[PDB]
């Protein structure tokens, strides 16, 4: 139904908000410390010197295990 | 449908997934540092001296601003 259809829309979105905002591919799980920004991969996270939110300095990521993770890189 | 049905259990459960493991009420954003556990809201996580997934001392507890919150 047009139901369903509304459904697999806020299931996409939610999933879709769970990525990394620089490679658009992994699950995030790092959080740039102090500033407490969680929005990047591993990969992604590892070379920025400031936030790419809020631009304070990133004096170390800290990784995240979250209950969400499902891809093979988190649960492996 | 059926596929109604499938859809909003998917979505309670990713919806629950997101929420404090201790209280069930608040949504998750806090970590405790350095396991990395993020499975609490600020509250229950400000009263646990021990992470209540793997049991390792709390040093510390970082907030998170996730993009879902
Ligand atoms: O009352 C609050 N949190 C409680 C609710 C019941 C579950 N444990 C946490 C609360 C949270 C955020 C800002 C102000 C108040
Ligand atoms: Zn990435
Ligand atoms: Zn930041
Ligand atoms: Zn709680
Ligand atoms: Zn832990």
């Amino acid at each position: 139904s047009q139901q369903t259809r509304v459904l697999q829309e806020k299931l996409r979105k939610l999933k879709e908000a769970m990525l990394c905002m620089v490679c658009c591919e992994e699950e995030i799980n790092s959080t740039f410390c102090p500033c407490g920004h969680t929005v990047c991969c591993e990969s992604c996270a590892a070379q920025l010197q400031s936030c790419p939110v809020c631009r304070s300095r990133v004096e170390h990521v800290q990784h995240v295990y979250l209950p969400t993770h499902t891809s093979l890189l988190n649960l492996t």
